[PDB]
């Protein structure tokens, strides 16, 4: 029985390896992935691999791994696909876990914008969940050299966590991660995934998927917002990607709104993940 080799770059930037039936769906890989991290809240969870394009996909699990990554390496990584408005609710600790080492990651990349005092606050919960109580007698040293808290460090973002990081004393771990992700969720980039599109005239914006719907960036003046309720079909067709809305109160027709994406894969890849977001906070 034939088996391919896996590789899965973990949140904690080490490799997990695996062997699989060169005919498995996603699940298989996901469940030894998911076994391996001793996660049982997986469904906020899913592997990446990267096209023939190097684009970001979603690893169905529903799906045959081989018709999906192609002539490509099976190679993967493990992320958070579903971001939680409200970790405080999720039943285990080390999910929370693992959604504070993907947003660790969101942050130090950029994806995730954050001023200089959130930067420092979630920095200084991690050191306390890690190394625990602040040691006074290493007083002006680095302890932290190790740790990454942002695209750029300075000297002053340095000194913050420090001195944030003095007044946790007595914080346990899973309480200075749940502080972090009370933080990291208010951001207003949490849990959105950015898409390059132009509207119905050419302007180019960007689309946000996430859990309170499809976001419209124009620029930094005149957002918009369509929320998944209202949403009753997402199409794609060409380079083109639609969301029809549901009629307004006394409104006699529906309305179809329009987009150009930089391709026919970057519209269908956009279709898949708003469904999916549509579905999943649907039931959550
Ligand atoms: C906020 O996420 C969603 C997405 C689609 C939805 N369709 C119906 C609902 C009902 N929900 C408000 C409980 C919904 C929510």
């Amino acid at each position: 029985p034939k088996s391919m080799q896996c590789k899965v770059i973990l949140l904690d930037g080490s490799e997990y390896t695996c062997d699989v039936e060169k005919r498995s769906r996603g699940q298989v890989l996901f469940d030894k992935v998911c076994e391996h991290l001793n996660l049982l809240e997986k469904d906020y969870f899913g592997l990446t691999y990267r096209d023939a394009e190097n684009q970001k996909n979603w690893l169905d699990p529903a799906k045959e791994i081989k018709k999906q990554v192609r002539s490509g390496a099976w190679h993967f990584s493990f992320n958070v696909k579903f971001y939680p408005p409200d970790p405080a609710q999720l039943s285990e600790d080390i999910t929370r876990y693992y959604l504070c080492l993907q947003l660790r990651d969101d942050i130090v990349s950029g994806r995730l914008p954050c001023s200089f005092v959130t930067l420092a606050l979630l920095g200084s919960y991690t050191v306390q969940s890690e190394l625990g109580d602040y040691d006074p007698d290493e007083c002006g040293s680095d302890y932290i050299s190790e740790f990454r808290f942002a695209p750029n460090h300075t000297k002053e973002l340095e000194d913050k966590v420090i001195e944030l990081h003095k007044s946790h004393r007595g914080m346990t771990p899973a309480e200075a991660e749940m502080h972090f992700l009370e933080n990291a969720k208010k951001l207003s980039m949490y849990g959105v995934d950015l898409h390059h599109a132009k509207d119905s005239e050419g302007v180019e914006i960007m689309l946000g998927v996430c859990a309170s719907g499809l976001l419209i960036y124009r620029d930094r003046l005149r957002i918009n917002r369509f929320a998944w309720p209202k949403v009753l079909k997402i199409s794609y067709k060409r380079n083109n990607f639609y969301i029809k809305i549901r009629p307004g109160e006394f409104e006699q027709f529906e309305s179809t709104i329009g987009f150009k994406l930089p391709n026919h894969r970057a519209a269908k890849r956009l279709w898949k993940v708003c469904v999916e977001h549509h579905t999943f906070f649907r039931l959550l």
